[PDB]
């Protein structure tokens, strides 16, 4: 179809049956696939990150420079593959976005890198795209970036010329971002926080790549935002930055058979034109939804108040619970939410002020105040919203220094699953800066499915959709751990056997892990006084290794329930002339 005016849910682009789309859980296998998809170009590769690291291994453990970004596009701007790479130009953040340009441009004269935007402003480019000869496209929430790498293990250690190498994450890309922010990013192979004394901080994301039609829109996107930054200052209006044009006619990994259809969120000051299609596509997924939702995302701020918090995304969520609660339905909504947002704040003292800005505007959308989701369901059905929306974590331990420790996962996914049938995938975050358009540039794909499973909806059987239900099969069994408890049932998604497992789970390892690391965020800490109380203890983990080793053997999967009580005493807003909508 065509692009002379707009389509479903005020999208660019058209919705593309035929669509071959396969999923990725975590770093590993979507960087595996983006260095496959780069040693097979022929013609093009369409690169856009908010943040890219050139000297990032996109297969572990290195052996050699063969698998490194930045070697593998050198190597393909040397048979003649023109790369365009688009990134963030970001307020002189710690992310060196002048390393990146001048590293990638040095590597080949092919290698054509913009940056955007010169000008000042708040917001940013989002999006996370590759795309190989305008067929093969990649996106989701990783950026080729340092710390994004991860698989199944969610490894908290790594202790172990790179012939001999065993270590995963080499010098710059081992980190715990709450623990200390990047620093001397051109000095990529050496560590900045100390491997022996300072566990990783796991690394939890989606991506997705697709094939044919959709590959096309996103590398048409590409195109819109190259030419249009083209106008954007002197020295790219030169020639030696080339315009770049579609193909058009005559449109590979293991994927699925969906429609997919490509949604973004741009601005006038980000490309060409005003859309913010992926807000529409999660408000209509979430309206047409039937059975349950499951909701994977960084951050969470909605429930609209007119002023500072605009988007509706919160509103249809307790739409649709308080429709289910009144027409008797069986509906869960599921939100999976990492337990702290990744800034550097020590967590002891009660977090920076970004750290706090981030909890109020997502405790206000979650339990606090006449807006949250919770209030308007406890004032519709009391206690009875327990069973329509559990709100949970993740958190894992290993061993560091002879006795156990603790880390959270950090959810950077940008997921929606819908009825076993319907996925969103992209790199917008729930909150207003992702999803209005007028602020920050993202991108995303609406996956339908085409072709069914058997399987099971409330004891009933229900074709479910195979790239849907598989992707959240895939979820549910990392996060519960089904590895190890073979016998679990994750067919029906809303029954309430396993739906009170799901909350069991939860409630159960939440309570091990605050009794053995005294971990935050925590229920126990409703104050800053009682936080300072309350961290002065010493933890069981490091006062009888043993027996904190032994009480962490009846933790299962990863899951853990969000505490809603965390500083909740507290004003958490920082006083102060800064706008407040820079954290929304
Ligand atoms: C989890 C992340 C933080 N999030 C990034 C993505 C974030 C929100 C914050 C988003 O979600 N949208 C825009 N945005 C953002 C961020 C910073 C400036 C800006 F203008 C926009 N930490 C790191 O990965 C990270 C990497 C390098 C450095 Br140094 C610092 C952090």
């Amino acid at each position: 179809r065509d692009f002379l005016q707009l389509h479903r849910h005020d999208s660019y682009a058209p919705p593309r049956p035929g669509t071959l789309a396969r999923w990725f859980v975590n770093g590993a296998g979507y960087f595996a696939a983006v260095a496959d998809a780069i040693l097979r170009a022929q013609e093009e590769i369409f690169i856009t990150d908010w943040w890219l690291s050139p000297e990032v291994y996109l297969k572990r453990p290195a052996h050699s420079d063969d698998w490194r970004l930045d070697i593998m596009l050198k190597r393909k701007a040397e048979e003649g593959v023109r790369v365009s790479i688009l990134l963030f130009k970001e307020v002189e953040l710690g992310i060196n976005s002048g390393y990146s340009k001048r590293a990638l441009m040095l590597l080949h004269p092919n290698i054509k890198v913009m940056r955007h935007p010169d000008q000042v402003t708040l917001w940013a480019h989002h999006e996370k795209l590759l795309v190989v000869d305008q067929v093969v496209a990649f996106l989701g929430g990783l950026d080729l970036a340092y710390g994004r790498w991860d698989d199944l293990h969610y490894r908290l250690t790594d202790l172990g010329d790179l012939s001999h190498n065993q270590f995963f994450w080499l010098g710059k890309d081992y980190s715990n971002l709450i623990t200390k922010d990047w620093v001397q990013l051109d000095r990529p192979f050496e560590d900045f926080i100390d491997r022996e004394t300072t566990p990783r901080m796991p690394w939890r994301d989606v991506g997705v790549v697709v094939h044919g039609l959709p590959a096309r829109d996103l590398a048409r996107h590409f195109i819109q935002r190259w030419n249009f930054t083209k106008t954007t200052k002197a020295k790219y209006k030169t020639p030696t930055y080339p315009y770049l044009l579609p193909k058009s006619t005559s449109t590979l990994p293991g994927g699925q058979c969906t429609t997919v259809q490509v949604l973004r969120s741009v601005d006038r000051w980000s490309a060409g034109t005003l859309e913010n299609s992926i807000l529409n596509a999660y408000l209509h997924t979430i309206r047409e939804s039937q059975h349950f939702l499951y909701i994977e995302n960084q951050f969470f701020i909605s429930c609209s108040d007119g002023r500072t918090v605009l988007n509706k995304v919160g509103d249809e969520i307790v739409d649709r619970i308080l429709k289910a609660h009144k027409q008797g339905w069986c509906y869960r909504v599921y939100v999976l939410l990492p337990l702290l947002p990744g800034f550097e704040g020590d967590i002891s003292t009660g977090g920076g002020n970004s750290i706090q800005a981030i909890l109020h505007f997502t405790y206000r959308t979650l339990c606090r105040g006449e807006y949250s989701i919770l209030h308007r369901l406890k004032a519709a059905m009391g206690t009875a919203w327990r069973d329509y929306i559990s709100i949970c974590g993740l958190r894992t331990h290993g061993e560091l220094g002879g006795h156990p420790v603790s880390e959270l996962i950090y959810i950077h996914s940008k997921v929606l699953i819908a009825d076993d049938r319907t996925v969103i995938i992209g790199s917008a975050n729930i909150n207003d800066r992702s999803l209005l358009g007028k602020r920050d540039s993202e991108l995303a794909v609406l996956i339908e499915d085409t072709e069914t499973e058997p399987s099971l909806m409330n004891g009933a059987e229900y074709q479910a959709g195979r790239f849907a239900l598989s992707l959240r099969k895939h979820c549910f069994g990392v996060i519960l751990g089904a590895n190890t408890r073979p016998d679990l049932d994750l067919r029906d998604p809303i029954c309430d056997d396993f739906f009170q497992l799901w909350q069991d789970m939860a409630e159960s390892n939440a309570n091990i892990y605050e009794q053995i690391f005294r971990c935050l965020p925590s229920n126990a800490t409703r104050s800053l006084r009682t936080l300072r109380e309350y961290v002065a203890v010493e933890p069981l983990a490091t006062v009888s290794p043993p027996l904190a080793r032994s009480e962490l053997t009846q933790v299962q999967g990863h899951l853990v329930h969000f505490p809603l009580k965390f500083l909740e005493d507290e004003s958490l807003l920082p006083p102060g002339m800064i706008p407040l909508e820079v954290w929304t």
